[PDB]
């Protein structure tokens, strides 16, 4: 009676109204605090992301096989019970499985029998008595995994993940402040491209990090690096293109950082850098530069050595003037320059053309240069600016911007 009442409550129309999209722009359905899964969910054929959140001991009927495009599946605090035709359609269609848990029994034993599983986030502790990576021992059977996110408060890495890593390309382990014992057991990551140690608290870089030639994304976030000294051995790794060293205790950057040229999204934000050096601007391929929340003494001129740079965020620094060299760069779009000590913007900012978003709530800009109104791609949504200095501008320029906004 409870199941059939659930079917009668949540009809297909309001479910279509409630349909949303995930981060991957895929059709998702967030079922929160439900007694079960209505068959109106399973009557769908175009669903790809079946999200199941806090449903007590549900039993999945076979009609999931009708959901022809089903690829993702979100289990958050949900004990899932499934049958064999469902397992068949998930063995031929399903290539993703997102399991969030706080208990071993919440994790079902069917999820290890998938023949197309490719993306897989296990959230919750996986280390237990006779169950430390033995909850999930069927991850050998899954031979097509490519993404493995583990928010599990983990202390060691299984070798079987290293075996799977012939096809796996992303491993992000969240441990809430627990150090793993790497011991150079990660070198089978030939296909790994994004090693993301979130809140690892390593304070050191093992050789396995700069032994893996396919790594392109390296963020040692919240690892409390007082010093970063292992970038020199990265030149054997030809594929590194983005060093997003953010949210760290990095006190200083050695001048040898000027040796690099090939980075694009150099994000060195949320650090303790005393000043940006000219050496850092020897990197010619930089397209994105985030230096938010630093102790930079000033902004030098060599920031204008970045022609392909698109977004620049030197927010929450001690910066007073933007050089004309920065305005020779035609590709500046997102200039998060706010909460600074900026005295003024030199009129050579009229050279700028592609400015899109700027933040100026804060700073010390005495009055708006009219060149800030000159930027075409910069609209009212992008020009997050004070209103009085905007009113200091001639009314007809404001009218032109308004007409561009509304027509």
């Amino acid at each position: 009676l409870r199941q059939l009442n659930l079917n009668n409550e949540w009809t297909l129309d309001k479910l279509r109204q409630r349909l949303t999209k995930n981060a991957q722009d895929k059709l998702e359905l967030h079922l929160f605090m439900l007694s079960g899964i209505p068959d109106t969910v399973f009557d769908l054929v175009e669903l790809e992301v079946l999200k199941l959140e806090l449903i007590p001991d549900v039993t999945i009927p076979p009609s999931i096989a009708q959901l022809t495009g089903l690829k993702e599946l979100w289990l958050y605090h949900t004990a899932a019970k499934i049958e064999a035709p469902a397992l068949a359609f998930l063995r031929e269609n399903l290539r993703a499985l997102h399991i969030k848990f706080t208990d071993i029994k919440e994790i079902p034993l069917w999820i290890y029998s998938l023949k197309t599983l490719e993306e897989l986030h296990l959230t919750g502790n996986l280390s237990a008595e006779n169950n430390r990576y033995i909850v999930i021992d069927g991850l050998r059977e899954l031979k097509r995994l490519k993404v493995l996110r583990l928010k599990s408060n983990l202390s060691k890495l299984p070798q079987v993940v290293t075996d799977v890593g012939v096809h796996l390309q992303k491993l992000s382990i969240n441990n809430e402040g627990t150090k793993l014992i790497v011991l150079n057991s990660l070198k089978k990551m030939v296909n790994l491209t994004e090693l993301e140690l979130i809140r690892c608290d390593l304070e050191r870089i093992p050789h396995s990090i700069f032994s893996l030639h396919n790594l392109q994304e390296i963020d040692l976030k919240d690892n409390n690096l007082k010093t970063i000294e292992e970038i020199i051995s990265f030149q054997h790794l030809h594929r590194l293109t983005c060093l997003k060293l953010w949210y760290n205790h990095i006190a200083y950057i050695p001048i040898q950082i000027g040796n690099l040229t090939n980075l694009e999204r150099l994000y060195l934000n949320r650090n303790k850098i005393e000043k940006i050096p000219t050496q850092l601007f020897y990197c010619r391929k930089l397209r994105y530069l985030d230096l938010s929340h630093n102790n930079l003494t000033f902004l030098p001129a060599d920031i204008g050595l970045l022609q392909n740079l698109q977004n620049l965020a030197v927010t929450a620094n001690r910066i007073e003037a933007l050089p004309p060299e920065l305005f020779q760069c035609r590709k500046l779009r997102a200039l998060h320059l706010g909460n600074n000590v900026l005295q003024s913007l030199p009129s050579r900012v009229g050279e700028l053309t592609n400015l899109t978003q700027i933040e100026l709530r804060g700073n010390r800009l005495e009055c708006l240069p009219v060149e800030l109104g000159e930027c075409p791609l910069l609209k009212r949504s992008g020009l997050v600016v004070e209103e009085d200095l905007f009113s200091t501008l001639p009314p007809e320029v404001k009218e032109r911007l308004w007409r561009a906004d509304k027509e």
